[PDB]
């Protein structure tokens, strides 16, 4: 191989334009050619392609978002986008593709490996919730953003002794709120992995003002409800100055934690190996701190845990 | 006088421990002893009151929120609940208060002022609308925790080609959201002391799109309405990818910026003076960078100014 | 077992708090009192131990450094300090320890397991220089501090178009730098694990302004030498504008990570569990993503490795 | 005037970019072409000289450093090399320029202004050493990056009970050590413009672990001397474990905070108006919290001071 291409899809998260420094550095290191697809799958339909060289990655390790920019494409799914994608491809010679982000994302790259372009997808959301993978690019990133709110919210909280509801990112998946409320010592987390009963949570709420806690955090993955609901739940049973926060898309911008780019930068070189390697329709990630690869079909079955045995911890430490 | 009383009511704000320890150490500096009335004028009344020694502010100055807590006093207005108050200072043989804090505390320190307890107020708010200081002790800090969320909003904004309106915080004022603003490159903003106008601010906005500006950051102050409205009235008249998010009470949280120790530091020490002085009904503050100190009531008269040639300036920028 | 100590020694680490408020909360939640042990194993000699309730954990989960302090005990090396330690102990009745902290720390714990005094000792460094774990609490917060030092003088260095060396710390282990290198896209790094040639890589870095790279980063571990002998057997061979910094004390303090804060909660209360368990003379940690625990002097022995798998991939980025 | 241009020179400062943003933007909304010269004044020479769009100026706000770049050009001190200039700006017609940086580079600009160029300055710098102006540009932020590494040393300081000498930038100027120290609550603080006696630094210290203060942080502005200088002459004097630490070019990078931001946009638009208006050899600034602008070689004569008033505060503020 020669010639590949390398985009970034689903929603944006920090480490993605480490990620792609990565593969365009790695690649380069091994005389292939890379060519940059802008705008996710959408650029191999409009054709927005260009050849990234080395200057192109310069000054971007340290930056948020993806300079490919990202985008929704139905287009693509359909016989006819997807065909006029492969021949953008034929067009320029591209022979395989590098697709970092979602897991909306990974199934363009298995079809296009059925279809003679082998590609390796590569972790990028900071919901941390890709299978394959025990963490993915952004995840790390997110949480030091969603800690350092909280930790701004517990100042106000604890100077006028209220109780806050704080609503986080994470889609279906409640590793955010999980690490973050346990990082934020949160006096309940609510996350969809594992039961919750709101009596339980007044309860122990109760019980915390009785022994003269004045105030309380409540973190709320966005996987189960809204911030809103449950703070005006609250604030019924316990007539008690209640304030929600949804922190909202901070989430996903800002420069990526130490943690994220070394795990892009070693996961984006990991993913141009395989593929100047004969392998397609893998994906890579990291598992029991191992860089691992997976056959992506394979894999899109299993269904994501967290470790339960993190959120009985988090119950033991807020009583 | 020998000994005082020092606390601090409304919304709590970024450098008001660093106001606290300034007033504590400015006093033991000078052989005056400083008493700790906790929850604001709420603890003139419960009698939550302590001798604050050296060591009580050594490890504060770069706390964010009030060691001495917060509270709303309604009970304090009435002249039972004042007399309660009276009483504990007597009790206590305490002669003078520093009262750190929002416009609605400065009430109560020329009450006091007229019944034999001279009081100095402090302006204590993140909204910087607090007559007789240009600035006030959390501003600073709010600024750089708004820049902070905007700078992470404008990567995924950036990433994904979309158009954003954040909400700040701001109470009835302008300052946050035309500083902010400016500072992060706002296409707009809007606040109360200018007129703004939606389809100005749509035109503006599709003659960045027609040039090929992907996305925008559009500027609300809580003080001009809700960002849910505008956005969902941007969303009908461009049908165009729009998002809001509303930054909460994280602009009230958090270590100090350097900006606001000083300045919180060099108020609190002031008014110590002043106090020491016999003078009594004055609040301090910083006026054309230098310190300055104002009778109460000639100035709560006095209407607050952004500064209009900054609003310009913010609109000569977007374009 | 009804009633244990904890206590921090050698070099503190952020997240030592957080780990400190796991201990407690995790031996009180089992009905086990828990007394607090200042100034290192120095406390054990002059006695200064105190009760740990509730509320003294309870504002300290986000703070750097350690709230028991830290300090070298030769003292307690000798046979007198030690039965001095050992006499304390019984007079308080308390029948186990958690020892936080580094490799120095590990030994007093030994020692007073085999005087019946079992002890479980728990890796508190942002050295990531303990054996039994792939990472010691502190590290990640440590690899921050730096990358963000990192980033900023990749702002004046790219604007004036120098060449930087900078010095972290790490005492004998590579692992900052390496990381840190990594993370910082860094155009050298020179650690103690590995070999690196001088005249390679000024020749990388004439190869590199050639091509008009104008700036290089190029990192230092402490335990390999001085960066300001490095800068100037550079600017020598080179006649190119160099510049040093050590980044010194900064990358020992600070607000953990949430990586820091989750790390230190989870060995906190493994800790506290195996005590209770009848174990003595183990240390605990995280390997391969599982927590894991081990028999102190089997593992003493062991010498530490960075991953070399990671070194190479920072050659092949560099180029 | 059709057509200027801009340039950065000196030591580069957080907030410059925003500055050249606001140049180019004002002098577009004026119907003003902008030329964007590279590497300070030795652009002028080598005719490294660009056009700069209003795309060019997009994404700059909140970047640290000069996207212009800086460099020292004795060259162009020559009547030679400043001929070799002056025919580069006619050559592209460029009739004023708007000079970001240093005092170094005011001279160049009025050497401009007598030769038919009519020149602008503005301050950009983070030692706050500009005559004209109560503060340069990145000044604010340099504060910030100060007290945020104090903040950390604070940490480790407190921890072990030990005493830190910590050398900040400011060439010779107090500013930063003056403004940095009084906002960290530094025991002591040492400045050019202020006389410190080592003894009684000596003295306030052990009248300090008298009392049990265990650590201690003493600030030194580089124009006094150096820190392992001091540092060493204390630990005889005390016997005292000391830590020195140089902080060092950090101090020059980094996302300018809101402040500089703010100031630089105002400046650069300002410094535009002033050009417009057949205004030459002026330089601008904020005094008394009021923009200004001032006859360059009038106020190259006067001299820089620190408040007095705010040295003695930090004095009262330690004891």
């Amino acid at each position: 191989m020669k010639r590949i291409g390398v985009l970034t899809s689903g929603g944006d998260s920090p480490g993605m334009n480490a990620a792609v420094r990565a593969v365009v550095r790695k690649a380069i290191y091994h005389d292939v050619e890379v060519y940059g697809i802008y705008n996710g799958y959408a650029g191999l339909i409009s054709g927005k392609i260009e050849k990234l060289e080395l200057g192109s990655v310069g000054d971007i390790i340290h930056r948020g978002g993806t300079k490919l920019y990202t985008a929704r494409c139905p287009e693509f799914k359909t016989v006819e986008g997807r065909e006029k994608g492969i021949a953008n491809l034929k067009k320029l010679g591209i022979e395989g593709l590098v697709v970092i982000g979602g897991d909306g994302s990974y199934m363009g790259a298995k079809k296009l490996t059925e279809h003679g372009f082998p590609c390796v997808g590569v972790p990028g959301t900071i919901d941390n919730d890709i299978p394959g993978t025990d963490f993915t690019i952004g995840f790390d990133t997110a949480l030091n953003t969603v800690i350092d709110a909280i930790d701004k919210i517990r100042d106000t909280a604890t100077s006028h002794e209220r109780t806050y509801v704080i609503e986080v990112m994470g889609r279906h998946a409640g590793d955010i709120a999980l690490w973050a409320g346990l990082a934020g010592g949160a006096e309940s987390i609510l996350i969809p992995e594992a039961d919750y009963d709101m009596h339980e949570i007044i309860a122990r709420l109760k019980r915390g003002h009785e022994r003269g806690k004045k105030h309380s955090i409540i973190i709320v993955a966005e996987g189960v409800g809204s911030g809103v609901e449950f703070g005006k739940r609250i604030e019924e049973e316990t007539n008690l100055e209640t304030r929600v926060s949804v922190l909202g898309h901070i989430q996903r911008g800002g420069s990526p934690s130490a943690a994220d780019r070394v795990l892009a930068s070693r996961l984006g070189a990991y993913a141009v190996e395989l593929l100047l390697e004969g392998k397609g329709g893998r994906c890579v990630g990291i598992q029991n701190n191992k860089l691992v690869d997976h056959d992506i079909i394979e894999i899109l079955e299993t269904k994501h845990t967290v470790e339960q045995n993190m959120y009985q911890l988090s119950k033991e430490l807020s009583i």
